[PDB]
């Protein structure tokens, strides 16, 4: 009679018990600031429907970041604004400082606190085992907070984690794909970036939850400790599941599909094959052995699981022995 329903093991009913004002982003009243308070400095990057600039707030001479959105879907912009306002002040969440519009071009923009991004290319060679544990803990603070607030980020990846290494400061950014969690809701599986997509998205299981972010975090941890970027290198969404199955094995994949009565897409028929469950110790090499430990591999094993309900929650992850050396 179709797939088996699922719900989050934590913060299941946080939105259910809150008034509509909190989660009904379509009814939210957006109020513009003065675009003339900002002078654009330089282009930082581009998204599918966004351009990000460093700017200066001319009223206080403080640097900010301005994300100009191509308003292809108004409802999506309202959602990102409402989520950002709800989460404002959370640990390691990027702070939305203002929302402005360009009257001429009819374009909205979001203004954020400035983060001085450290270029990872130089950082990646210098990070120690302790540094990886420290920053992983900072990401978990951000995720436990947003999950506790009934929000799934749905786009956890290295590009969305900004680190100012000199000040040991981390911010989780780009809440454009984030959504409110409502138990039993069937969500769109076209979220997250290919390498970071959880198995639930790849098998088109729509009743997913906060645990999706924990898979994505597991992919980032594996890539950092093993110095393998990305860890699961799929060439398309179907091949992405095959890359996962080459590590986790096909036996546990069938156990997962069976548990939720998922119908595997026919496109998997000639590409999935048969794969044994690999030991995590097989990814250890001379280049990465100084970042790997038994505690790291046990932690990784508890995140990178097909069954979304079996993965550690952000709060359980924070209590793992891997973080015994970090200040809580
Ligand atoms: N967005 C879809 C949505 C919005 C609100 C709810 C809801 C929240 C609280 C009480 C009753 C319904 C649900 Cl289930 C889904
Ligand atoms: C003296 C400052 C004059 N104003 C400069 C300016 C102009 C336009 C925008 C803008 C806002 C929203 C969407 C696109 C562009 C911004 Cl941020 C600043
Ligand atoms: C144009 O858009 C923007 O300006 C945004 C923008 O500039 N983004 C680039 C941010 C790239 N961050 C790279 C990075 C570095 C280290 C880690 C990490 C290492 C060890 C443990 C935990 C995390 C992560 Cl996850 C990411
Ligand atoms: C600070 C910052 C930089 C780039 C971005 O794309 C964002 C965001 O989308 O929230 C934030």
């Amino acid at each position: 009679s179709g797939p088996v329903p699922s719900r989050a093991r934590v913060y299941t009913d946080v939105n259910t018990h809150r008034p509509s004002e909190y989660w009904d982003y379509e009814s939210h009243v957006v109020e513009w600031g003065n675009q003339d308070d900002y002078q654009l400095v330089r282009k930082l990057g581009r998204g599918k429907y966004s351009e990000v600039f460093e700017a200066i707030n001319i009223t206080n001479n403080e640097k900010v970041v301005v994300k100009i959105l191509k308003p292809v879907k108004k409802k999506k912009i309202k959602r990102e604004i409402k989520i950002l306002e709800n989460l404002r002040g959370g640990p390691n969440i990027i702070t939305l400082a203002d929302i402005v519009k360009d009257p001429v071009s009819r374009t909205p923009a979001l203004v954020f606190e400035h983060v001085n991004n450290t270029d990872f290319k130089q950082l990646y060679q210098t990070l120690t085992d302790y540094d990886i544990r420290f920053y992983m803990y900072e990401i978990l603070k951000a995720l436990d907070y947003c999950h506790s607030m009934g929000i799934m980020h749905r786009d956890v990846k290295p590009h969305n984690v900004m680190i100012d290494h000199e000040h040991r400061k981390l911010r989780l950014i780009d809440w454009g794909l984030a959504e409110f969690y409502h138990p039993g809701q069937e969500y769109n599986v076209r979220v997250a970036s290919r390498y970071f997509k959880g198995p639930e998205l790849l098998v088109d299981y729509q009743m997913y939850d906060y645990s999706l972010d924990m898979w994505s975090l597991g992919c980032m941890l594996a890539s950092m400790i093993f110095r393998k970027e990305p860890f699961f290198h799929g060439h398309d969404n179907y091949d992405q599941l095959v890359r996962i199955a080459k590590v986790l094995g096909t036996e546990d994949l069938y156990d997962y599909i069976d548990k939720y009565n998922i119908e595997l897409d026919p496109r998997f028929n000639d590409i999935l094959g048969r794969h044994s469950r690999k030991r995590w110790e097989r990814f250890v090499h001379s280049e990465n052995q100084h970042l790997v430990s038994p505690e790291a591999l046990d932690f990784l094993d508890k995140l990178l699981r097909y069954d979304h309900q079996s993965r550690l929650t952000a709060r359980e992850a924070m209590e793992h022995p891997y973080f015994y050396t970090v200040v809580k």
